[PDB]
């Protein structure tokens, strides 16, 4: 199909998924909120998906900025 690197069919153009889930994603940001459940990126370490997940290995818990 002429112009569509995207999918039109599969939400997100079916270019942001959860592999885990199989699901597609509107937007990247609606996928990287749904690995906001601690229990699933839990099950990815035990699956081996995905070792050192979000919240780990790119975490918002720092921010060390002084005047
Ligand atoms: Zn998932």
């Amino acid at each position: 199909d002429p112009n569509a690197e995207f999918d039109p069919d599969l939400p997100g153009g079916g270019l942001h998924r959860c592999l885990a889930c199989a699901r597609y994603f509107i937007d990247s940001t609606n996928l990287k909120t749904h690995f906001r459940s601690k229990d699933h990126k839990k099950r990815l370490k035990q699956l081996s998906v995905e070792p050192y997940s979000q919240e780990e290995a790119e975490r918002a818990a720092g921010m060390g900025s002084y005047v």
